[PDB]
């Protein structure tokens, strides 16, 4: 009788917030889903977004899911609001959590968020937070080279403070105290984007927002898990397992896990 | 008339720990607010009687048109919050869930202490629900019966606030907790004493921000959130409205405050 909370995402970056749900709510059991076959989704269209997010649902739904995570910033725009529909089991993605946890935080009202071009081109960010906030001010900055510095391990090195140092100059010329990290990768450069901002900014990693949204609902729907005794996470994947399994054990200290290919749409 | 409010129920002025950060997180939500000052303490009072005066509180707001509740109230909450949740059409939430994940997110030893009234430490509502999210937590309560009267008094700032703080909580400095949970909504008024008594290895916590965010989440959830641009929030009480204005002025910075006196026997 035991289910899982499940996760849907493009590829790895939503391994953050498994990272955050790990930690807040240990009894329970994560089913993960990377479609890196396919990824990136940001620059695809919006139907052909939703058509390959229903395919993951789908396949997470058959598999035993209480609850199901969006992990994605791209597909948490595109198929939220129809999956929630559709479903009888809650539904949440990451930008109304991480939109929450800012206004939070801010002390000024003056709000950055950082993300894909798709992401900042969606408005996403500015449209949840002025709706709670009309005082509040969102600068918006694309950081293009962000995910390849992630992805590719760089993201403690020399590298990655140049890159970051580079990326975020504009936001040293506003009063901004808060910003959004909106790409589920972005949680790895936390640190040095910290660094780079200051002591007086804020850096908002919203899987820790997500992470207790999923506990809030989880206890409102008296769906929460008591014990951790018989947990057997697993973790999909559309493209290689190996360079999932890599990546994957690292960032959530998991080095016995297994990794499941599996084929979708096309 | 298209705005309709959040409510807030509690005994007296503590549920207004959770109103101020609904303020911030929430501003363009109305409050209507109801404390039973004419009967507080609830702490000591059996789980049959709280739950009977919570749904008196709970009737007296939905008559007036609130669209969710928040029982801002520790002890009411372990008394009467699934009946209340289970008969009502409004979402309902209550207090010791936010205050448990935010005790949660905030330890770095897994060793919790609960300060509470004593019906709070009674029901055990806060090992229950700690444990249920983490089993390997330890949580230690303390039931503090002087704090809500010095709160309700208005002598929150003052020497015998220390002393009696004081006298409360030195127990649990022969522990390695390192977290405490303030664990009824009256204590935060004495945050600041706390703090200084237990000192900079101790984080304490006052769940008032974590409850806002639940109230956010289940708002937007439920397609419940305010989009208009109306500008008057409504405080009740069932004693005194200077005594409640000169505590709820000093805690939410709103000089213009609207309070009116009721009966609900
Ligand atoms: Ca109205
Ligand atoms: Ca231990
Ligand atoms: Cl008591
Ligand atoms: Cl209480």
């Amino acid at each position: 009788m035991k289910q899982a909370i499940g996760f849907i995402d493009s590829g790895v970056g939503g391994l953050t917030v498994v990272r955050e749900v790990l930690k807040q709510l240990p009894h329970e059991q994560v089913y993960y889903l990377g479609d890196t076959a396919r990824c990136p989704y940001g620059p695809r269209d919006k139907e052909e977004v939703a058509k390959f997010t229903w395919e993951m649902t789908n396949f997470l739904v058959d598999r035993g899911i209480k609850m199901l995570v969006i992990a994605c910033n791209t597909a948490t725009a595109a198929a939220l609001y129809d999956i929630r529909e559709k479903l009888d089991i809650p539904v949440i993605g990451v930008i109304q959590p991480g939109s929450r946890a800012a206004l939070k935080a801010t002390r000024n009202n003056k709000i950055g968020v950082l993300g894909t071009l798709g992401t900042v081109e969606s408005m996403a960010y500015p449209t949840a937070l002025k709706g709670l906030n009309r005082r509040v001010e969102v600068d918006s900055l694309a950081c293009p080279k962000f995910v390849s510095v992630v992805e590719s391990g760089e993201y403690k090195s020399a590298i990655a403070k140049k890159v970051v140092a580079e990326s975020l100059l504009p936001l040293k010329s506003t009063k901004i105290d808060t910003v959004i990290l909106g790409c589920t990768h972005y949680p790895l450069l936390k640190p040095i984007i910290e660094n780079f901002m200051g002591d007086g900014v804020a850096v908002i990693n919203s899987g820790e927002e997500t992470a207790s949204e999923v506990s809030a609902l989880l206890d409102y729907h008296n769906l929460l898990d008591a014990t951790d005794e018989e947990i057997e996470h697993r973790f999909f994947t559309t493209g290689s397992t190996q360079i999932f399994k890599d990546i994957a054990k690292d960032w959530l200290n998991m080095p016995d896990m297994t990794v499941e290919h599996i084929k979708l749409g096309k």
